[PDB]
């Protein structure tokens, strides 16, 4: 029960004064196979265990925090089964070139709503993004490091190729609480693409920069447990 994706996923009240602007991220390689390889890509996103642990035998490329803004990107490869180098948007906070065509990104922290409400949250990518939202789901509210890998099923998902390549997920939420959410991306080859996009009643058109969304905080040693609560 605990990390199963809900409609009612649980948030958070941290004790920060002065939240973190902006989530953090973690970039690790995705190498081709050897050149000249039919398929040329390595195949190893598609692991059932490849974002919980999998990444982790590829190199990490970088940590970064304060990733907040608006984060979709279409990145047209010039040429397939071809490593190239090129950057990633402003909102990533990470300007060096990077293998743009073949790269494994990870991010976390905590969505904070700015009304009470419905949030339809909608995602598309080429190739690969999977999306847990949820105290539990995602991670434990202040105890992110302790329950990291320990993330449920995916709230929505979307794999280029597959029968599910554009997901959504609606999700009630209350804006004084702080929602765990985890986002884990992977291009495998050629075009790298990443679409989130939130929408409310509040706005007929969709919320995509997440500057104001996007938190990071500290993890404590009793954790913080949302103190705004409805059920009976
Ligand atoms: C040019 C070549 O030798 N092969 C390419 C393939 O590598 C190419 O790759 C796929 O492209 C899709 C997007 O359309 C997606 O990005 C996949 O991750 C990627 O493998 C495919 C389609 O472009 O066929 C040839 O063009
Ligand atoms: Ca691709």
């Amino acid at each position: 029960g605990w990390t199963d994706p809900t409609e009612f996923p649980l948030g958070c009240s941290p004790n920060v004064t002065t939240p973190k602007n902006g989530l953090s991220m973690e970039l690790y390689s995705y190498d081709y196979l050897k050149s000249g390889s039919n398929p040329c890509w390595d195949a190893a996103y598609l692991d059932p265990n490849y974002p919980r642990t999998g990444y982790k035998s590829h190199r990490l490329l970088a940590k970064v925090e304060n990733v907040a803004g608006n984060i979709n990107f279409y990145y047209h490869a010039p040429m397939g089964c071809t490593s190239l180098f090129d950057t990633l948007p402003q909102a990533y906070n990470y300007r060096t070139p990077l293998t743009m065509t073949n790269f494994t990104m990870l991010l976390y922290g905590y969505f904070k709503p700015k009304v009470t409400g419905y949030h339809t949250f909608t995602i598309s990518a080429d190739d690969l993004l999977f999306v847990n939202f949820g105290a539990g789901n995602a991670f434990d509210c202040c105890k992110r490091e302790s329950s990291a890998d320990d993330f449920g099923n995916y709230q929505a998902y979307a794999v280029w190729g597959s029968q599910t390549a554009k997901d959504d997920l609606t999700v009630h939420l209350d804006a004084g609480l702080y929602y765990p959410i985890r986002i884990f991306f992977n291009n495998r080859d050629n075009d790298g693409a990443l679409s989130l996009t939130l929408k409310t009643e509040s706005d007929p058109n969709p919320v995509i920069d997440f500057s104001d969304y996007f938190y990071s905080f500290d993890d404590t040693k009793d954790g913080c447990p949302g103190l705004v609560s409805y059920d009976t």
